[PDB]
């Protein structure tokens, strides 16, 4: 009289619709694993490792979509052996969604940088997208998620973060249902550091563009903003990309050439600002409005010194302020206006 | 013509009836004209004809340690056919009562597991969960697992989705639950999930976040365990709710007089966990909360969110702690019931 080894499946034998999220493990008790295979719907294995203890097992590649596994386990002990045949089925998406992350691995963005997620199909449930990503801060602050669209999703602290913050972001997505069939394509993982602090501030009362660096002043720029007709908006800016040159082109953004607000001029040390189309740029042909009145579409004109001077010293993520324009306020969700949207209503997010 | 052929769902001479279920007497080839059940005090047990004149059946319940004694007349075309039985019930060697939560009619949250307490061992696991039935509408999975010798919880996969309802069925009389052990009674409970409400106090942050259908309703700043007492991590259910009440460490395991322990009034607590875990309202620690842990374990908040916890929160929300410096909160704390993975829960302890 003795114990008879038992075995315990992360899976049930018949289960269908199983998450490819997780490792499928299987485990003795009153005994050892004497062997444990497990073969896809053809015939190729699947890759597992043993516990040097003898009593676990699991799979070390991960599960694919729309898979039928078998899985055969025997365990051994003093007092018997016993055997278990278990097959079962894993998820059928109906869609497949893949994340991109910015900033890139490794970078050192500004103070202003959030974590962005960015989806290629629209996520029916935001709380389970949310769920799936996990965000570690060193030192640790809290942060929200909140939706510019219905495809990317931001994270970002009350306050500008702190320079020397490590951030980690880990979008763990595969096997994941984020609504209405559409599984995640893959996981992503990415890591960065925030830089010094640097704040460029655009008033309008005095034509003038202050960079700040670490709360001094390094730069002071004579500047000429949008006209009244089309005026820069007032609010917070985070900085982009950066380009040597660029044409900047109105019907990118929707205004044609030929309308009377349109254009398409190939202009020097661009630093973009804004999605809708916000520059700081090289701007010869401006040079005496600059610093007394205002002549362009919204972008930041100054001079080509200025202009690669910005381009040299401001990094993404850095801020960029406007004040006392004619304008609004920049759209929260423009994709660089994050910091327009108040603390409370970001806090509460838009999961729905 | 046809001598009518009595039958009957017990049979003359047997022992260890089970009364579970009723008693019967069918009619072949004829119609039954009377049939009698007495025990073996004389008493006539109540039953009822079918109209057809086919049929009987006791129509109320049978007893324990008892000796019954059947006789039918049937009438054919044939015919007449009698006959008369002797059986005798199940004699337990003790009983069990079982006590079901939660309450019947009441409205609980998405965390809410079904308990079935009995008052004794039960040496017989697979029997007392073949016993209780559970109805659940929407349909949803869900398994049994036994906290302790005594107490078995039954729950999803996943929280409960709001609006559900769920029918617990307790037929445990007349059930042999393990060395003649036997049900006392049967026991009925009907409730339903409200609203998914989900607390989240994150230690990185000393926030305790409540999260109604999705949407934050409420951010509480708070101060958990510290590092010698820190609060532990993983998922607790919602349970009582107090106005007013002593903390007393006896209660959960540690003496008052010792360095841990603590004896002292507190107003508007949640029970969160049978190890002594409360959210309840903590006026000397309102500078700390949302900097420094300074608790033995509980979740520290002020006045006026301790008594908003007690209002908008009810039996069965959950409230989840992560990133302390504690362990998990252990599976079988009695509501700490999601801690355990489902494939564990599933796979059950019936033996
Ligand atoms: C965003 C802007 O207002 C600048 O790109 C605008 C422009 C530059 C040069 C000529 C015409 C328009």
């Amino acid at each position: 009289d003795l114990l008879v080894p038992k075995l315990t499946a992360s899976v049930t034998d018949g289960a269908v619709g199983v998450t490819v999220d997780a490792p499928v493990s299987v485990t003795a008790a009153d005994g050892v694993l004497a062997a444990v295979t497990m073969v896809n719907d053809n015939g190729r294995p699947v890759a597992g490792r043993l516990s040097p203890d003898g009593l676990r097992w699991s799979t070390t590649e991960q599960l694919g979509y729309n898979r039928r596994y078998t899985l055969n386990a025997t365990a051994l002990g003093l007092g018997g052996a016993a055997t278990r045949q278990l097959t079962f089925q894993t998820s059928s998406p109906a869609h497949l969604t893949m994340p991109y992350v910015m900033p890139g691995d490794g970078e050192v963005v500004g103070v202003g940088e959030p974590v962005a997620i960015r989806f290629d199909e629209n996520i029916a449930d935001r709380g389970a997208a949310e769920k799936a990503i996990k965000i570690t801060t060193n030192p640790p602050v809290e942060g929200a998620f909140y939706w510019l669209n219905n495809r990317e999703v931001r994270w970002r602290p009350e306050h500008f973060w702190k320079p020397g913050t490590a951030v980690d972001v880990a979008v763990n997505t595969y096997g994941v249902d984020l609504g209405e069939g559409m599984f995640g394509e893959d996981n992503v993982q990415t890591h960065f550091t925030i830089g010094d602090e640097v704040i460029a501030t655009a008033d309008d009362n005095t034509k003038i563009l202050t960079v700040r660096v670490n709360g001094e002043v390094v730069k002071s720029m004579p500047t000429s903003m949008g006209k009244d007709s089309t005026p820069t908006a007032n609010g917070i800016y985070i900085v982009g990309s950066r380009y040597k040159h660029i044409i900047m082109d109105s019907s990118t953004y929707g205004v044609p050439v030929n309308s009377p607000n349109g254009y398409r001029t190939d202009v020097d040390w661009a630093t973009q600002i804004s999605y809708s189309g916000v520059f700081v740029h090289s701007a010869p042909w401006s040079v005496g409005a600059q610093g007394h009145t205002n002549t362009s579409h919204g972008c930041l004109n100054v001079s080509p010194s200025n202009a690669q001077w910005f381009y040299d010293h401001v990094k993404r993520g850095d801020i960029v302020e406007v004040v006392n324009t004619v304008g609004g306020t920049l759209p929260g969700i423009d994709g660089l206006g994050d910091w327009n949207i108040p603390w409370d209503q970001w806090r509460a997010g838009n999961a729905k």
